[PDB]
């Protein structure tokens, strides 16, 4: 039935709301674990909302305890310090402190406190009895670190990655004084990981960039949808994260906030979400004005990558009205 | 219970202290409430005090009341990060429910026609017993009452509980061109602060810095929210504090601050602070200290009653016994 899952997340908004989608649908979703990446928030904070999502959802829907760890991966360019800081607000949500649930985690904390954050993707993978999927919505600092590590004795235990990053013909959204802005922000915080992932040989890739997640901007209108399903946790939580975003592109002209995460773990759910087109993709590292961009490169025999086209945005929108009911 | 109006520019504080005020109905009868476009985008702000409103009377005995937009420019506008919390609000689920939308659809039309400004006065003025101003955004509107109708609307004042200002402590406008003297609400519009604390006949209590300074909005307090979920108020507060935490960190130390509750708190039970009388003045000169709140020596000068050594405990208590009511 279910088909093994690993969250490489780096706890922000669309991280979490991935995180509900993959564990809501247990017909399609087996979650073995989650690793949390100090890039898109304080992985204190990350940590902290990861259990505490996953206990009110074990009291609340039976979902199975898995093993949540930190990543010890540093950042070569770090995220703003203002977009960090949303997993901290998470943390102290009061649908995510109701006394049984938190008491759940404070019971298991100890134990995945014990766990780093790399060595454990290495080994939920590695020691699967079936193939693992690794869903991808933070940086790929740590898919990279198993592939440096083990190579082929990891990547074959390896469903594929379903990864959320780049821009491939569309621009991208990392937009700085010393760049050009064709850089998408999770591989722009590790280029030579992203490099070492996209490059790798015997490894199934697919890629959601922002070529299909500009398709599906946290608009006001679907987010209010929540408040029509109150009575479940589930969409108090992801409507409150989504509400928490429906001013960044007031903010910022355009430049908003996406449901880039969630999108690209809806996929993981049902590959319905989005068709896909192979391209052989390569990294930019170098310290280049577009460093950290997603460039296809023709070399010979390079490994391809399946990029998301055209997705099902309707449907991926039931979906996550429909799974923020699970309970 | 007292006849209070509350006097808002739609942030996360001013909601709570909204919820404070109009939760209380044993002390306080909220007769109305208009919002700024100050430290909110004005339709934000106002839509979510509809919102706020009818998700309270459908659940408990809170008498609807009259919303208007104030009319009030600025003279030094708020960050637009801060601005945007309104409309974060507008969209939280706990505000949509169906039930209480569409209550606030049917009365929406009422309210988007007055004019906050003279909202203010009519509401104070036309009131058989003295009504309590609960001022938590800049003091424009006081001021244009005080303006247009001077002792007639004075009068007819309890008392203006207003948060603003900063004394003996630092103050909390951080800019290149600024020198950290002034408080926000102040600074927003100096020449209306000025005209209020130098009004003669108005009683005046004032919640500075330095006793709000007592009250950061702090994680394990706001936690605390999260063993009340069975109440749609413990959500809504909650949720507007998780949204505050991050400040002290991303800041550096100049974090986020019950301000505006801490003021409304007061108007509920004065038992929150004590008072101290202090002549009150404002630098409205585009100077440095822009909005500052200086003691002054002129003779005959009115006095204000600056709040001090609030009662911290007191204050959280009733914030989370409050936001069980409903
Ligand atoms: O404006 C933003 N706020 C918070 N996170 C992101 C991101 C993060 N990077 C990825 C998309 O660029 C995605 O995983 C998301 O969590 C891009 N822009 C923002
Ligand atoms: O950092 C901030 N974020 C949002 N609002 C405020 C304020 C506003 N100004 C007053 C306190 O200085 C109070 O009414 C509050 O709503 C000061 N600092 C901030
Ligand atoms: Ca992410
Ligand atoms: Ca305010
Ligand atoms: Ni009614």
């Amino acid at each position: 039935s279910a088909k093994n899952v690993v969250l490489d997340h780096d706890g922000n908004l669309d991280d979490f709301v991935a995180m509900v989608l993959l564990a809501s649908n247990t017909e399609k979703v087996r979650l073995i674990g989650a690793l949390c990446t100090d890039a898109d928030c304080f992985v204190e904070n990350g940590f902290n909302v990861t259990g505490k999502i996953m206990c009110l959802m074990h009291n609340n829907m039976n979902l199975p305890l898995f093993p949540i760890g930190k990543s010890a991966a540093t950042a070569v360019n770090p995220f703003p310090k203002e977009w960090r800081c949303l997993a901290k607000n998470m943390d102290d949500m009061p649908i995510l402190n109701i006394p049984e649930n938190v008491e759940l985690w404070d019971k298991i904390k100890a134990e995945n406190e014990k766990y780093e954050g790399q060595q454990l993707l290495a080994d939920l993978v590695m020691n699967s009895e079936e193939k693992v999927t690794i869903c991808v919505t933070g940086p790929l600092s740590n898919v990279a670190w198993c592939i440096d590590k083990y190579g082929e004795k990891f990547t074959s235990k390896v469903e594929e990655c379903v990864i959320m990053g780049g821009a491939v013909d569309v621009r991208g959204n990392v937009f700085l004084p010393s760049t050009d802005g064709t850089a998408e922000w999770n591989i722009y915080w590790d280029p030579a990981s992203a490099k070492t992932v996209f490059g790798c040989p015997g490894l199934r890739r697919i890629m959601f960039s922002l070529d299909s997640t500009n398709t599906v901007p946290v608009r006001s209108p679907y987010v209010q949808r929540f408040g029509e399903q109150t009575n479940f946790l589930l969409s108090i939580l992801v409507g409150t994260m989504w509400a928490m975003c429906t001013h960044c592109e007031l903010l910022r002209d355009g430049d908003g906030y996406y449901a880039w995460d969630a999108l690209t773990a809806a996929y993981v759910v049902d590959q319905k979400v989005a068709n896909v087109d192979p391209v052989p993709i390569d990294v930019v590292v170098d310290k280049q004005p577009n460093e950290g961009a997603t460039v296809r490169t023709d070399a010979e025999n390079y490994p391809l990558t399946f990029v998301a086209r055209n997705p099902e945005a309707e449907f991926f929108l039931d979906m996550l009205l429909r799974s923020a009911r699970a309970c």
